[PDB]
């Protein structure tokens, strides 16, 4: 019989352009059949009624019932491409940074401010005009303040008096803007945050996309920390700049992929002071608008499936050579 690869995510993701491009290419594998789980089934049907698969590609986004995905995998024991339990941890920036540290991955110096919503003023925070003290640890402005929830994209940067003070408030892109300046110089007074040192870059962030530990595509975009106007080309797509990862960065990608057990994994790099710092790990994420990535990603994922399962299905398989870039 055919090896069945099941795709389990919100419809917004399962029906996206990159997903469709990749799934058509995986379907080209002679012994692989692709089954996309309907969102109505995922949300409304008990896991006992979900389609069967031999390999599961499943990932959380807003609205996704991760508890059900975990129960399904426990019930059916498929080969899992992106580990489901780690997807709880990826939602919490504190857990992300903790894992990166444990792996010896360079990251910004940071401190966690845990605030009790009932006792908001009892937290370990002291504010000056040009610095904060978080659990005793000092951060001179400029510094970055991130919500502990990785799904909350309201990241603020606080400027020193020497630069005019105030703050840059970042957010999920709304049309032509990714951030705005505010005259507010004082930090947020409700919620829990990670405070971290601001790393000076050349004005771009590097986005890295892994497909297994030995392949990573990188590209750069204008930092939303700069002025907040999104750069678009003549076709209306956000401008991306070419990146080739160095040997240190290729190792970072290998480590992130393995540490979080996410075969397909997106993360952000800051090129600063002659090193590269990870500032965010997003989990399952495809490159957009690259034909070559569609080809490479589908080939790599199909090969992973065949490598793992071809012996069980008595299918002959000799492992092929793959690009790393
Ligand atoms: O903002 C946009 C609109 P686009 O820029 O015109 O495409 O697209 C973003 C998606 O928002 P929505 O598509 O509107 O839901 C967002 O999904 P979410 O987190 O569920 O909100 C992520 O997509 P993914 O799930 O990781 O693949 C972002 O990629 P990231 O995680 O590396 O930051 C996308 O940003 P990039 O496309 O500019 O790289
Ligand atoms: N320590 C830092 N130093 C300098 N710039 C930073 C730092 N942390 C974050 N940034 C910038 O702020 C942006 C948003 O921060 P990030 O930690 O990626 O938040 P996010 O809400 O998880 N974004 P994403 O998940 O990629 O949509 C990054 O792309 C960087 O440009
Ligand atoms: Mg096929
Ligand atoms: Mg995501
Ligand atoms: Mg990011
Ligand atoms: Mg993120």
């Amino acid at each position: 019989r055919q090896i069945v690869v099941g795709i389990c995510s919100m419809a917004k993701k399962s029906k996206s352009k990159p997903m469709k491009e990749i799934l058509e290419r995986i379907s080209l594998f002679k012994y692989i059949t692709v089954v996309v789980f309907e969102e109505e089934v995922i949300l409304n049907e008990p896991v006992e009624n979900w389609p069967l698969c031999d390999c599961l590609i499943s990932f959380h986004s807003k609205g996704f019932p991760l508890d059900k995905a975990v129960a399904y995998a426990k019930l059916r024991n498929p080969f899992v491409i992106n580990d489901l339990n780690m997807q709880y941890l990826i939602q919490d920036r504190r857990e992300v940074y903790s894992i990166l540290q444990a792996e010896g991955i360079l990251l910004p110096r940071y401190a966690i401010l845990n605030r009790d919503p009932n006792n908001p003023k009892e937290c370990n925070l002291i504010e000056g005009e040009d610095h904060v003290e978080v659990n005793g640890e000092v951060f001179q402005k400029p510094f970055v303040e991130k919500p502990v929830s990785a799904e909350d994209h309201n990241v603020y940067i606080y400027y020193p008096t020497s630069a005019g003070g105030g703050s840059q408030r970042l957010f999920r892109k709304i049309g032509s803007r990714s951030s705005v300046y505010s005259p507010e110089s004082n930090v947020r007074k409700t919620g829990s945050y990670i405070y971290e040192e601001f790393m000076p870059t050349d004005g771009t962030d590097v986005k890295v996309y892994t497909v297994g530990p030995d392949y990573a595509h990188a590209e750069a975009r204008k930092s939303p920390a700069l002025d907040g106007k999104v750069e678009r080309d003549s076709e209306g797509k956000e401008v991306r700049y070419p990146v080739i990862l160095n040997a240190r960065e290729k190792l970072i990608a290998w480590k992130v992929c393995l540490a979080f057990k996410q075969t397909v994994c997106g993360f952000d790099l800051l090129r600063a002071n002659g090193q590269s710092y990870v500032c965010d790990v997003n989990g399952f994420s495809f490159v957009k608008n690259s034909m070559k990535y569609y080809d490479d990603c589908a080939k790599i994922l199909g090969n992973i499936v065949m490598r793992e399962l071809a012996p069980q299905f008595h299918i002959p398989w000799s492992i092929p050579l793959e690009a790393e870039d």
